[PDB]
This record gives C-alpha cells, structure tokens and sequence, in this order.
C-alpha cells in the first residue's frame, strides 16, 4: 500500500551554524520538533528547502545517516537524492535503501534544457543503483512533454509515482485520472484542498514544518465534509503562506523553530542574512498570528 | 441574495445561417434547448463562445431582444455588452436593464494593453447608463499586473456587484474569495469546476454547458452530497469530454451537437473554420454518443 | 526595382478625431500634409494600430482612405491597414484601395480568439481574391501552436502577397526570413531597432516614432548609408532615449498633443483611451519638442 | 579605459573527457592549442556552460584553470568563468585565476533558486575583495521577480569592469551601450553578431566559435570594411550553420567536429546524451564539409 505516504511530509529544513557548517545536533532536533510537535505523517528531506545544492557530498550522507537515526522509524522517510553528478546520487540511492528510507525522489536535470531523452536515461540508470520506490517531479516541458509522454517516465523499474508541485491542476487531474496505480504526492501547499478534491492523499511542503496543525485543520474538515470550514481554513492557511514568505522562506522556518527551542541553525550563503532582531520579530509575528 | 445566479450558465452559441445571416429562429431555438433539455439555471449571451467580436451593433441587440422574449423569464439572464465602442456599450446597458437582465458584463479592453487607469473609466463610464447589476471580467495584467486590491477598485465601481472569473489561476481565486466575500465570483473555467465549488463558487458559466449541462451538475450534485469518489471520477469523465469536444472548433462543435439533436442552432462566421458537414456530424456523434447519451 | 517606392520612412499615421469622438475630416488632411511636407516622409502608413483603426467605423474608414488619398495627390507612397474580422468589409476596403490608387494593402492577424494557421491562410486567401493590390502579411510567431519560417512561406505564396510587415522583437526570426525569402519585402515595424534591421536588408520602416522625428529616425539612416557607423550608435541612443521619453504618456495623446503644439489639428484620440488634462499633455508635448525636434 | 585585450572572438571553451568521464587532461591542451593556433581566436573563455561547468568537480576546475593557463603560455586573452553556489570555491578559484594571471573573471547569476537583487548583489561584493582582477558579470533579465538602472548598482561594484551580455534582447543591449560607455560588455550571442557590431559590441563570447572562427571573423572584418551585402549574406551562411550544428546536441557536435580535425577532445559527462558514434561522426562530416573548409 501507499498508506505510509498519506498526510502530511513538511520539506524539512536543514540546520547550519551562523558560519556555514553542517549542524549535525540541529538536523536531530528538528526532526524530533517535527515528528513529536509538528505530528507530521513524514519528512522529505534535502529537497530545495532543505538547501539540498548547497551541500557537499558528504554533508548529504552525513544528514541522509542523522534524520535516520532521529526519527528511529516513527515516521515515514523520502530522501531527495538527485543532482547533475549521477554517480553520488547512485550512491545516495544505495545509503537510503541501506538506511531503510520509504521512498527517494530525484530532482528533474536542471540549469541546461535537458531532453526528455536524456532524462529518462537519467531516471533509467538511477532505479538499477537499488530497489527502493522512487518518485520523479513532475516536468512539464524539457526542450519543448505530453501527459502521454511522462508515463514513460512513470513506468520505468522502482517508479512508484511522482512529486506534483506545478501549480497547474488540470494537468494534475490528468495525471489522477490516467494513473489512478501510481503514487502522487501533492506539492503546492496553497492548493492543499484542491488537490484533496482530486484525489491527493499526501502533501510535501516547506510550510509544514511549522504549520502542520493549521494543514491538518483543512485535511480534517474536508474529511467531516465541513465544505464552509475547508474555505476559511485555507483563507486563513493562505494569509500564513503569504505573510511567511515576505522574508525570506528558510530564513523564516529556521528563525520560526528558534523561538520555538529549537536549533534550528542558519541558512547558507547566497542566502540572505537578516539581522538577528529583524529575523526574531517576523517570527514572532507569525507565530502570534497563525501558530498559537 | 444572489441566489439566482447559482447553478449553470451556458456561454450561448449565436446561430447564424450557412452564408452568416443572424439566424433568428435559431436563437430561440437554441434559447428553448437550454432551458427545456439542459435545464439550465441560466444563460450568458454574446461572450466569446457567442462570436459576439462577429456580431453587428444591431444584431447584439436583435439577439438580447430574442434571448428576452424566447426566455419568458424562465432562467436567470446575463448579457456580455462590452466593446471598444462605449456610447455602443452604454446603449446595451440600457436595453438590458429595459429587457429585465439580471446582469450585465463587460470583456477587458482589449488588443491594446489599456492601463488600469482606462480600463477603471471604461467601467465608471459604463455604471452612469443604467441600474443594472455589473461583473467585471477578472484581470490579471494591464499594461505591466494588477493585485487582489487593485482589483478590488474595480468591484468597488457604482452597480458592481463582482466579477465573471475564467483565469486557470485557482490560487488568484482563492484570494478573491478570501477578500471579498460580498463580491458575486460567477467561475468560468470548467476544467475546473469541483476545484471552483471547492473554494466556493456556486455559479458557473462556461461553453460546454451548451450541451453537457447534466454532466457538470452531476459533478455538483456529488460534491454537495459528499460523494468524494464521484467529484473525481465525474470530473475526470467531463474533463475527457471537453478535450473530446475540442478536438476540433469549439462552437462548430457545440453548434453540431445542437443540429445533431434536431436543434437549428446554425453555424460559425468567418473566419471561423467551416468544416465538411459530414466531418463535423461525425465529430457530434461521437461526443453525444460517448458522453452525452 | 518595383520595390523602391517602398523604401524610407512610413509614419504610421494617427487618425484625428474631435473632443467630442467624431473623425476630423479637415484634420486627416492636415495631418498628411504634415508628413509630407514638414516630416519630409517616403510614404504613409494608415489605419493600423497608430491610427486607432479598432475605434473606427466603417465608414470612418472608407472617409480616412479617400481623404488621405486626395490630401497626397500621388505624393507619396501610401499603404493601407485594412484588416479586421469583419471579411466583407475588409474586402470592400481593398477594392477601395485599389480604387484609390494606394500602393499596397496590409491585414492584421485575426485576434482576440487563437485563430489556426488554416484560418488564418483562409481569411488572406479569400482577401487577395478582392482586387489585384500588393498585400503585406502582418509577421505571425505563434497561432493557437508555433508557425515556422516555412509555414510562414505559405502564406507569403497567397496570390499579391508581395511581404509582410514586420514588427516582432525577435531580430533572429527577422535575419532568417531576410535569408528565406530575399524575393519578398520586408517592412521593419520596431523603431527601436531600426539600425539593427537595416543592418540585415531593411530598406523601408513603418513606425510610429517617425509621425513627429522622421529628421531622427532619418539621421540614423545617413549615418548607416555613409558609413559613419559612431554615428549611427550616437543617433540611435538619442532616438531611442526620444522613443521612451515619448511613450512616457500616451503614445497616440503624445503624437497628436505634439502635432497640435506645430499647429496641425491632429486633434485627440477616442475613447477609452486616457485624455490627459489640457496643460500636464502640452507641457509633455513641449518636453518632447524643446529636447529632440528642435 | 582600455579594453584592447578583450576585442574579438572568444570562443566558450570546450572540457574534454574520456569517453567514461574523466577529465582528459592533455585533450584540455589540445583544444587549447587548435583554438589558439588554428581557430585564431583572440580568446578564450574557459569552464562556463559550453565547458559543462556544472558536472565538474572543484578540483576539476582548479585542474583546468592550470591546464589552460599553461598551453596557452599568454599567447591569447583568457577569461576563467568560475562561480557557483559555493561562495568560499568562488573565492578560491579567483585567487587561482589571478594567479595564473587570468585577464578577467565572470560568475553566473545564482541559478536554480530565485535570489534576490539584494542577494545577488552581495554574492558579487563577496567575491571581489577575494582578489584585485577585474571581474565580468552576467547580464540579468529578473532575479525573484531589475532595472537597467539597479544593474548598474551591480556594476559599480569593486573590480567589475562591465558584463556579459547574452540574451536575446537587443534593446536593452543598446540600453546598457547608452548608459554604461566606460563599461565592457562582451556579446555572447552567435547568432546576432553583426547586429552587436552595429550597436559597439568589440568582443563576442560563444560555443560557435569553437569550429567556426573563420566564418564569424568574415563577418566582422566584411563589417568594418562597409560591406553591407557580405555583412548580410556572411551572418545568414553563419546561421545556416549555427542551426545546422545544434540539430543534435551542441557539445556532442562540437567536440565531434574537434576529433574529426585529429584533435582529441572527447566526450560531455553524463547527463548529457551520448550519440552512436557513427551518428554523431555523419553530423560533424556534414558540417566541415558544407561550412568548415
């Protein structure tokens, strides 16, 4: 069954010193904060907002071991292995299945137009490398790609399904309606009830690292069929998204679990470093509004 | 309250005859069809889907007067009246309110990109000519984009009651209906129409309701009865007919399925595509047998 | 060569109408005038976007054609925007042309709807069947799908189809239509551009910029021919800073407000265009004049 | 004041590999050797996205910086493309550039992320107090949502001697020429050479230039002989073959066209695809004989 990957799988942060280094203590105590207070279903981890192209190659297995080891199996585990240099994330794929990870996904060939050609070559070598279920991102065009054309991609050996997070739901609902087999897991956490309403049962995102509660409130009331209480909680969840993102997203997560104990740690260069003060009041400011 | 624009609203087909002649036995034809068989809850005319950029000022209000009279106040009524001729849209404006629509609209400015500023006074212009409800058509960008508050400047306009919304931009949508709760949203894009009512739209106007109306209110009739399977389901089924139908011209399509069903609903005017009558029989056979049976 | 009455600057000419919204008859002539004899314009573009040809009835249309015809007296060259989605009038518009001695015609690309490409070859199509007048295509990137460099050839092979008009950003597409098609002609529509157009073949411009600075946009062109190619940077930043600074209002309230400030009775645009408060446009108009067209 | 140095053709430089993905070594000097002695270029820009950056190693890097540095001897101007999303490795690898007195550094926008002006802006501070060598930054049409004016704050930057300039935007091309006369800008569009002339461009950075030198030096010495025609007929045999080329994959095809002139410059790195060898020796035979002899 999918069932291990219903609910919800915050985008989990990970943690750095204020100088740029791996803070091991920190990515433990943020995977307790979400396993034990966020109460979430399951953590994606070293995505894009896990900073996943800022990290060495080591400062990945390093992560990939310690979110193993904090979370001693209560959760479900999706590693986000992917990246131009095929040989570490071969390697990556072996540590998640030998680490006993759920799932791995892998990032589509970025920064070059890479063909759909050279992307399912991509995605055909990686699912050799081990037997753990894979899911790819969703990709809507690579040099010019059909809805026909990606499940060649959905069928290849370990394929499980696939990460959704463009914010174009009629293709979404395509992909529902002609692989009701595969897996899909909804991305787009301002859509959450939409995706609901098609069929997702499972949403990676970097807001439920500290709003699970107010993403579980509209899960449940679309559920209890309470139609008038899925608007307003999205209304109210969408003001939390906006009001987040008028600084910087890690920043905002990272500074949010600070004032909440945890060490949570810093954000890497290029990105931007609020002063310490400026960073404390947003989050405070969030966190009066939308998490009390 | 707003209760009478619940439900569905076909965006009308305007029939012409096959040299382009308005076809005025078929507008009410097409009228009847809407109300006795699809058993709509409404019917937007002279939008898009009604070729209204093809009509004459004096068929534009030949055609309200026909709808009018055809209707007997059987459905709610709304009329599309806008151009970039505004004394033209102001006197289409009065005959409404004299034929007793329920509402008017008017499309954005268009072809040139008029500023936020115009297309403000386009509307403020337009409120002066007659008492009857307005929808705004929702706007994106204008000249370089427009907020969810500089939006809202335009739903504050005299007789503005809210807006015909058709982006596939169901983010923009949900903010809408966030701010503006006192504001009408009539949701036009029917692909999405179970993730319209799921952000609270009651109202839909769209081209398929021309002849697939019992299709998208059984989508409704399972989301009001919790029927989460058959939202989805449902909606995938009408979501394949609408890719079906507009394998080829939309209102070719839609004016052959009504022809199909012994309606004399016409056809298109250039320079609109005119297909082989045998070519696009066969095309409205296809879609009425596979969705419409 | 047939072409050479095509060469040089066509203003795109605006269309003067009153306070009030009517077509100023007296105004059009004026306006032509202007042009020829003040601008020292090759020809004349009228009734396309410049001219506001979508706030025009058709009979304003016909009026603005004949007028403009006997305003010239065969002056100059002249070219007439006549398309629109009514195909009946746009017929009669070319039989008009024709009729009045104009030396090509144009059409806009059906708009508003995503006409297809074999909509689009039938709306030409059945157009160059009217009357035996050159046509110029407007330039298509993309109809609802992309249209190639050979899809574009089959609508430049439509029976008086002698070009097209062309006015997208896109100075590749542009090199590669001037190597596909050196039998065709290619009228530059991007006046931003022009010493980049005439570098790949461009020998007429259609812009307009050139209604009030066809002196500027003339400079940059003597500069090219005589290869002062210094010159041809220094005039082009300056025709260029021109073109920003004018479209800081209106470009059409710009254009007319500048005419009516040499006191030609290019009057105002229609509605819904913006209209400016009386001194904010002249006190724009005379920015314009005192910086560029002294 | 002086930027003689940098006018002419800088071809993006090529990274050769074995055909298992090593970093072929000698095959560095080889290429290094053909562009300088047999392409006749008046420089080279090394490791950017025609030298498939991205799929090499910081040691890598490193590695081809010295081999560059050393098979070139100061015969031609050279440019080190060096950034990346690792600030400290930028840092370094422009201490190693002005170590083996490279005459000019760039680093790439940061990529994948939206950043911000702010951020961007800070990425160049950062690595100019690194080491006193004038640095090229890319031109940028929107981070995260970039005035010709803020770009200019980016160009005010200790050690920045101006940009380059890729896309596919002439206007803001002149813009940039009209505001910033003190400033290098290097075009690094193949395709439009003849229309950056036009506009004061002095020096062209692209992956065409690889095999193709000859063709594009006829295009600027036709230019600055006033030769109109050529200047059109020599741009369009130029864009013929620009096309031609990248019917298949750009550095498959190039590097293809270097071994087929017995110089040994391997193979891309994985992802990039790998052609039967036969297809891609058909491809490099067609373009050396239809635009390389």
């Amino acid at each position: 069954n999918f069932d291990k990957f219903k609910g919800l799988f915050p985008a989990m942060v990970t943690p750095f010193t204020k100088d740029g280094k791996l803070h091991k203590a920190g990515v433990k105590e943020v995977v307790n904060f979400l396993v034990e207070k966020q109460k979430v279903d399951g953590i994606y981890i070293t995505g894009s907002t896990g900073e996943f192209l800022l990290l060495s190659f080591e400062d990945k297995k390093e992560v990939m071991k310690l979110v193993a080891e904090a979370n001693a199996g209560r959760v479900t585990l999706i590693a986000q292995i992917g990246s131009l240099n095929i040989e570490e994330t071969k390697e990556l794929a072996k540590l998640a299945k030998e680490l006993k990870y759920d799932a791995i996904s892998a990032i589509t060939p970025y920064y070059y137009n890479f063909s759909f050609n050279e992307t399912h070559h991509y995605y055909e070598e990686i699912s050799k490398a081990a037997d753990i279920p894979m899911l790819i991102y969703y990709l809507p065009q690579l040099a010019g790609v059909s809805t026909d054309q990606f499940g060649k991609l959905l069928e290849i050996k370990n394929v499980i399904g696939s990460k959704y997070g463009a914010t174009d739901l009629f293709a979404f609902e395509r992909l529902m309606s002609k692989y009701p087999d595969k897996l899909f897991m909804f991305a787009w956490d301002e859509a959450l009830a939409m995706g609901l309403t098609m069929g997702a049962k499972g949403f990676i995102g970097s807001t439920y690292n500290v709003n699970a509660k107010g993403a579980n409130a509209i899960i449940k009331a679309w559920e209890a069929n309470d139609k008038e209480a899925v608007m307003k909680l999205t209304h109210t969840y969408n003001d939390y998204v906006l009001d987040l993102i008028s600084k910087g997203l890690m920043q905002s997560l990272k500074a949010i679990m600070r004032l909440h104990g945890v060490d949570a740690g810093y954000t890497r260069k290029p990105f931007w470093r609020y002063e310490d003060e400026e960073i404390k009041k947003h989050a405070e400011f969030i966190t009066d509004k939308y998490l009390k």
